[PDB]
């Protein structure tokens, strides 16, 4: 049972409720019939491999930042990608623009910052071993293509999300369920891949400026639905989701 | 207040127990004196960073290639290669020193593929920088041309020239029995700061039970830690966060 | 800052208010100008240390008993002075909760129940170079609380005394009642530190609840913005939980 | 599943190992054939109950407690100091007997009063039942006319008469390298049922600060626990609710 949404009929009435039942539950869905059109979503992908191309190999990464003419049709790789880019900015800013009026709060109350790209090729290479670790995308949201098939934990379960092709799945970054109050949620995530198997990912990651701290949102507090988070500088923030006390499955054996 | 070990003066008996005051209080050192010269750490680092050498309005913050292993050439399927084994016997001189300390007979181990890790970490202007967690797998010897969580603090690790440091893995400190302790790092660097990085890995197959070592525990030195299948190991080693402070 | 109600000029604007900023921040108050009367409460404190009056010293002793014709109108001794207040501190509390159901506009009848009990513990004088007790957060639904010596709570990790002050009672919210509110109100925790040699008298109103229609987050506050932050349990699975866990204890913290 | 232990056969191996496999797997066992007799026994439990001698001639009885230091009788000043100073003597034989499974001298002492808690649950009416920690002190033994936490079960502790059972504290844990460890108990009760106990605490005073022992950590055998004051240590074990499961 996995939430989708449809980018048009949203603004819509059901379409909008399925976004919220989709970021209260799991915090993610996936987004089909956006703007980007598959023409372009392939390339990215398939762009990607090839910049790409005993002793074999198993994953690639790079990770880089965004923010003459331009063709109505792209084709280099420093050119295809942006045409994407600044096609997952306006799904973005659909989306918070539809938060922000789920929420009941202005929808301008959202606004800009960096942004982020990083790309994950996960060749295939005949063998019998697993490696990688489970994070959260500490950041705003995360706009995340797949071709070649990827998993959340909810109720210490971990379950697997199909990613089903020319559709876009977007999850919220911690800092954004600081600022809704948790009424939204920002899922916990791990990639697991079998060797001998294909595996692009590009996601973008969207961060956010020195501006006003990282705080529970304005009108969406008042005597009787309190903060459920502190204040917390962009900054002791930033410093904190790279600063870890004590844990360790390993010590979950001690005894 | 960092060790340094000598591969060469290891046994000895004056480096020999370098390696326990640095094994368990803060689980690795750096090693000086290897087998490995400088001519061939050099071309894999030199290339390395090659494997990428163009993009502009898309600036670039990152660089990574993961890859498996099994007298100077200068093909790369080589220069890593005798890089490669090079490691590998760094690797087991240690294993050989480390059951000698653990009073034990030297070959309890000697037990599966190796990894390797490249990073280079290059852009343009200054930080918008936006993970901690420990090597979690028996041993891993590193390589630049980090920072250590002791206590509560984070102190770091001065990587001095061509010298590798070797951190010891979760499954080591389980099988030994905490006398030696994986550490818990991070990396946090600046944006306009070249650091490229070479990292060996040393996990094991699907063989034995995970559990501390045999001969080291008597009727009153009790395993502190439980066994554990290497199939619900690997499950605990990949399955709190900062907003829960809040 | 410490948090005091006026029970009567409560229903009325300010010192409404002034209870809800209390249950937000510090899972109490301390109310003062309650209904009950100064004479009686002393003789519950007095009639107490004498029940338990009737090298080896003494440190403390602890009783436990449930609550529930002529009666005296006023005065008493022993075992009905102890009616009088308990039946003075149900009105208390009923006036309390029905504050809360109005803070959080909430029918005012939606709490009704589902029994209640009493726990004396009475500190006496001593030598003076051990202390020994004990935190806990009170599992249930509210509690009124009775002292005449001077308990501490655990709020922002560092540890705060309250001062109890005479012909006022204290009075905190209960682990299912957190629950049951939307986390809107808190349920604090708490210790009781004291000196050997000091006397401390005190006594409890503990108001819990029955098998009844199950320990759920309250009806009507979830709507689609107010999501719910607790999760359903029986109130079978709840009592169970509270004794029963695991967790790390400060012997593990040692362990390194 | 009880191991059951004699004060007699206190050594020759057979009672002398029993006793290890209890404290170092459970924690805990039960006496039998102690020095301490029915006469007594019974006499404390009869004058302690009784402790409450007639109060009440609409209030129902749930539970009376007596909390107090100790250091021919039959006066109950009196029935408490042979009871106590019986308990003191099983407290350092066995105190002796495991500082020698430790392969230390017996003379751990370092002792640190004595505390007594009497609990009386007596019946009532049935319907509901709306404690779990450990002794964190060092040692006690305990009467009556409750549960221990092996992993994840609450496993039931049979108490029968007039044997004396007797766990773990901390401080004891943390003294030897936790080679024995400090349980955790429950007690659950129907209400309607006696149940009268008596413990006896064994606590330590301000002095020698509480850090594992000694004579038992070596080259290959590490303190696995730091040192914390009597002080810092008192404010630990008085210093998660399951409403968090949330």
């Amino acid at each position: 049972p996995i939430p989708v949404v449809d980018l048009g009929r949203l603004d819509g009435a059901e379409e909008a409720t399925k976004l919220r039942v989709a970021l209260q539950n799991w915090g993610f869905f996936l987004l089909t019939n956006h703007g980007i059109e598959a023409s372009l979503m392939d390339d990215v992908m398939n762009l990607s491999r090839e910049f790409f191309n005993q002793v074999l190999d198993w994953s690639d990464r790079l990770h880089l930042r965004v923010e003459a003419f331009w063709p109505d049709h792209p084709e280099s790789f420093r050119d295809v990608l942006h045409k994407y880019a600044s096609g997952c900015k306006r799904i973005r800013d659909d989306i918070i623009q539809a938060m922000a009026k789920l929420l009941e709060l202005d929808e301008d109350y959202f606004l800009d910052a960096p942004t982020f790209a990083r790309f994950n090729y996960y060749p295939p290479c005949p063998r019998p071993d697993l490696v990688f670790r489970p994070h959260s995308d500490g950041g705003l949201l995360t706009i995340l293509l797949v071709d070649k098939d990827l998993q959340v934990q909810r109720d210490g379960k971990w379950s697997n999300v199909p990613a089903t092709p020319h559709t876009l799945l977007i999850n919220l970054g911690d800092t954004m369920e600081v600022m809704c109050n948790g009424i939204f949620k920002s899922p916990v995530h791990r990639v697991v891949t079998n060797a001998e198997k294909e595996r692009i990912s590009l996601a973008m990651l969207y961060s956010v400026n020195d501006e006003k701290d990282i705080e529970p949102a304005a009108g969406l507090l008042d005597e009787n639905r309190p903060a459920r988070y502190r204040k917390v500088s962009v900054e002791e923030f930033r410093a904190g989701i790279f600063g870890k006390f004590s844990r360790g499955e390993r010590y979950i054996d001690s005894l």
